[PDB]
């Protein structure tokens, strides 16, 4: 009987324990949590956060009595792992309630420990009103400041999706908040001019944006000074716990009554290189495709170990519930003889920013441009469902390729309805090996409420197709401001769409009456072409080409360029 | 110059018409439609009867005037094609308003001419109460006998997706109705235990619903009395433009104000068999992949031709728009040399049916025995996204697979949320010739709002694989009323849950309390389980066959038991 004991009890280790119970009921089965809940909701906490889900009862799914019951696996809280003896098939483990140790043997162990908040070397940051958030306990202690100092104002730093969906909470609780971020955008697995939509919709909503600037120096000021309704004076809003006064990388001052830190996770490899395991170079625990660590006997999952990248093949950290999961279940499997493999990363994600998501899958420009992969891209904005039936929603989406071979790179998408099912699509598109030209042939559902005749997905694959042919030929967005003396800029909106925005010197020409209107552009320039999303442009640019002009067509339009600055 | 002629200016002819030039600035093309309107929106129509569609304008998406200007085509509205020469190339022409007609000489034709609804053998079927639905006079002469005839009751024959949708329509506003279907099913696309979901929300509607029926015979008479008001009489319930009263194959009598007739539509082959042009077993136009019709000079695109069936490359019959558009995409590329071949339909369907949406790919269970391929099946019923975050739908969902190569045959899937979601990545998965076994790798968008960290189309792939390996013995909703003296029938729910039915004779003891209680399980029969949805039921399987008993689960567990019925 395989004696097996798992360090961690969420979405990795636990995922792990009810898989190998179904496996085999001889099995000797234990997992040790060091906090107090198993199984519980990571993702909800936010959520719970601004009452979003009403329900504290809700972020739990399994109790230790429960595994017990169902799947006889005997589960320790409050029980720390704090070394790995790999010589002697023994683990020590802290009794966190009286500081008490004693041994564990093991046939096999899963390490699946995941991966702490980054602490940030500024001076000054370890204070009362300062959290990060990664479990209940965390999300209690924010919980009872926002409470407790009566918090009115707040500032999140990082725009990653953990410090996206605290501004939001925040936000949904009548505080008036301000996000920084270091980088020139929010979201990082999209790219720039993809997050502009976002930007916009965070300064919608009375949201304090400030990107490119970083947090330099906090000073905490304890509450000298309790004001009373018995001395007269005003007393709402008050806050008693203190006051933050943060200085900028730029010298300006920022009050606040509360600090979150949301600037990314590391990995938990603490144990592992005490026990002489071996650490990639992300600083992650490396692990082969069965998900075997340097020491065959020990396994390891999750937030905590290096992946594959799906599209490149090189390592990458990528901290997602999803992938964890299936590792765990995965695991139990090998630790049961089977052999299986794990096959890549994609990093499929998806993020909630006020009436957007944001959504992704693969990689994108920054990655390739940076590994030396050449590439090329496509943008479209095509309504989420049949445009004459009500609710449709513009979908931006981008699509970057391989010129030549039509490789799927990545995709990302940005809009209010219908995100979700388009990042899939391609996700599973990408995973399955289809190239650009071959998603050109997918039967998706259409009725009205739901989809329309040509997807989105059938849309951008027309336009990313074209190029590869040498059908169309395209200028992007960086490109553009940039005309030598043998190119002439046309707009070919109607007149009326020119007082929302253009480009300095355009000649103005409506794609419906150009092919009468021709005759006025000299054929000894190459024509460069733009409208409003880059439709009505390959209208044009056909008709120019077509009558032997050389041309171009800005892909994506006018509202490509206009996010993008 | 290339003459190019195109009959039919919808989804198959127009798409053909716009490609044609973007590819061609020197050819001539010439566009002819029987009607009025060319491009408009055939599947917003019910929507625009029920008011949904407020604007009788979002129908039209193109004129002959916008095709002229934007495309420099010549469309030709009330004029109709009424024969073929194809020895000479010329097709003559019949003026409508006139009745005189002309010769037009072509170097290559499209044929779109659609399909037109089938016409009943049935007495007095032909009336000024009953209507089929086609195009937007069609929908004018509905609208205008719903005002006329001040229609309080309608009846509605067929339950395919233009059934459903004017029942919808006529009940949306405040209309009492009756469906009558012949078949023991509404929407065929999917097998009779998924349109179970579907019977049940149309009766919860107060729809009077009658499968298995059929009308037998119409009967119309006129109004002879005009209740008045000076008269004295109520004038409220009067319908002075008459009455029907219908017999059905039962003989009961079904007295109404207005009769639709959605039974289904067939090929317009006529044009096609008087010029001596091939047509298949199922009476559409018979195309090669490339879209070119017996005469390599002649194409045909959309609803009147069959198509070739992905899964199994038979012939079959599937009407829709996405296909279509597609089609006469291609078919313009092939009439520039290009050579391109379409790849099959996969039949990738979704009706709404008031607050679920009915879906599906591939094939049936119905067409899969027919055929004599040997299948097995899978049930799920999981939350549309994470359960702990407000607003998740059960997704019942059925996979169709085989059980040895992992080949996937088709998928259906019913409910309030995400419906179009999952039959998407599907209809992905099988164009790309993904199997079962690969499906289990998919990794999808997971943000609480919008998905889970295994999705409904994870889990299903599990279940399945599970089967493949030997892992998992099903038993289905169609066997478990038999059972022999060598099964004992388990219902492993909690007893609370009893209440809400059951399997008569079953011995209850629930999963949480079986590891301890088993021994009250005699060796020497097999364990027949079952519980709610097959996941409980899952574990109570590998708990009994992990002990040396011989076990079946229940897959769709009781949930699909009780919608099979
Ligand atoms: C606020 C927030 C929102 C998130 N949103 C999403 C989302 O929308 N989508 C998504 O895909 N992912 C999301 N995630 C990430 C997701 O939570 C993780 O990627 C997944 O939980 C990783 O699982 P894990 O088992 O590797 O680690 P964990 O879930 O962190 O579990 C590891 C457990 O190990 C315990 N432990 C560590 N060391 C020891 C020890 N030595 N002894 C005993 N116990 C130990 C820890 O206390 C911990 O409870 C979110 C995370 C956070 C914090
Ligand atoms: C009420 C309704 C709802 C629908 N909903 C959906 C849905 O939700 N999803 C979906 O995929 N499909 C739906 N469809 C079906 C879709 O509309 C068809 O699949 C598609 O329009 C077929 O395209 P087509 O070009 O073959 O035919 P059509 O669009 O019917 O166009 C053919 C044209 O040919 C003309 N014509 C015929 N013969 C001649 C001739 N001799 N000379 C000149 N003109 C001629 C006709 O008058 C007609 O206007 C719906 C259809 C209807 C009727
Ligand atoms: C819940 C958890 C304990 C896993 O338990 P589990 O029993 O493996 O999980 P599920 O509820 O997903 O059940 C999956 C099993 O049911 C089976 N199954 C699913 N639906 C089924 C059905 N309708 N009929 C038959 N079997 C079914 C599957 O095949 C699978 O079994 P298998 O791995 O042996 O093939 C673990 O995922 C967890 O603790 N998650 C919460 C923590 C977390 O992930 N947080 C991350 C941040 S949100
Ligand atoms: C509208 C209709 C006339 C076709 O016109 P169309 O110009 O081909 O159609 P679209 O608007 O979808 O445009 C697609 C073209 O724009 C290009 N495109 C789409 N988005 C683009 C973008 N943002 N930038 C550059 N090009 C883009 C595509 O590549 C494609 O050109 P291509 O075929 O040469 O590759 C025909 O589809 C129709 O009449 N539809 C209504 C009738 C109907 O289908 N009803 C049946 C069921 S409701
Ligand atoms: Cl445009
Ligand atoms: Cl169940």
């Amino acid at each position: 009987m395989k004696k097996i004991l798992i360090i961690g009890g969420v979405a990795g280790g636990a995922s792990a324990a009810a898989r190998a119970r179904r496996l085999s009921e001889t099995a000797e089965i234990i997992m040790f949590e060091r906090g107090e809940y198993v199984s519980f909701a990571n993702c909800g906490l936010p959520y719970h956060i601004s009452g979003e889900i009403a329900q504290r009862s809700a972020l739990v799914l399994q109790t230790p009595e429960s595994f017990k019951a169902r799947f006889n696996v005997e589960v320790r809280v409050k029980h720390e792992v704090v070394a790995i003896d790999r010589a002697a098939k023994l683990v020590t483990v802290r009794r966190l309630l009286d500081g008490s140790e004693y041994q564990e043997s093991y046939d096999t162990l899963l390490l699946s420990p995941g991966a702490a908040p980054i602490v940030p070397p500024i001076p000054g940051v370890d204070n009362p009103l300062t959290h990060s958030l990664r479990n209940i306990p965390d999300m209690d202690r924010i919980l009872q400041t926002i409470q407790m100092n009566n918090v009115e104002h707040a500032t999140v730093v990082g725009g990653g999706f953990i410090g996206l969906e605290m501004m939001e909470s925040l936000h949904h609780l009548g505080i008036k908040t301000t996000l920084l971020e270091l980088a020139d955008q929010v979201m990082t697995p999209v790219d720039r001019e993809m997050a502009g939509f976002a930007h916009q919709a965070i300064r919608d909503q009375g949201v304090d944006l400030r990107l490119g600037t970083a947090l330099s120096e906090v000073s905490y000021q304890v509450q000298t000074h309790v004001a009373s309704d018995a001395a007269g004076e005003d007393t709402a809003h008050q806050h008693i716990k203190g006051h933050l006064s943060l200085t900028l990388s730029n010298g300006e001052l920022l009050e606040t009554d509360l600090l979150i830190m949301a600037i990314g996770v590391r990995p938990e490899t603490q144990l592992a290189r005490d026990a002489g395991l071996a650490i990639g170079e992300l600083g992650g625990i490396k692990v082969n495709a069965m998900m075997q660590t340097s020491d065959p006997a020990i396994y390891a999952v999750g937030d905590a170990v290096e992946e594959q990248d799906f599209v490149t093949g090189q390592a990458c950290l990528v901290p997602l519930a999803g992938p964890a999961n299936r590792q765990g279940r995965m695991a139990a499997d090998n630790m049961f003889g089977r052999e299986e493999r794990y096959q890549g990363t994609q990093g499929t994600a998806i993020c909630k920013v006020f009436d957007l998501a944001v959504g992704a899958t693969g990689k994108n420009e920054k990655q390739l441009k940076q590994a030396g992969i050449a590439f090329e891209k496509v943008y479209v904005h095509t309504a989420s469902h049949a445009s004459y039936y009500p609710g449709a929603e513009v979908v931006s989406f981008k699509l970057l390729f391989d010129p030549v071979k039509g490789t799927i790179f990545g995709a990302q998408a940005v809009g209010k309805d219908g995100i979700d099912k388009r990042i899939d699509v391609m996700a599973v598109a990408q995973r399955a090996g289809m190239t650009v030209e071959q998603l050109q042939h997918l039967e998706l559902s259409y009725a009205p409420p739901y989809g329309s005749a040509k997807d989105v997905i059938n849309q951008a694959a027309f336009v990313a197709s074209n190029i590869i042919k040498g059908d169309a030929t395209p200028i992007h967005f960086d490109q553009i401001d940039n005309l030598s003396e043998d190119q002439l800029l046309l707009d070919v909106r109607n007149p009326g769409e020119l007082q929302n925005g253009g480009l300095e010197g355009a000649v103005n020409i409506p794609v419906d009456e150009l092919r009468d209107r021709m005759h006025e552009l000299p054929k000894d320039k190459e024509i460069i072409i733009f409208c409003q999303v880059g439709l009505r442009g390959n209208v044009a640019y056909r008709q120019l080409v077509n009558n032997g002009y050389r041309a171009r067509n800005l892909i994506g339009g006018y509202r490509t360029y206009k996010f993008a600055s």
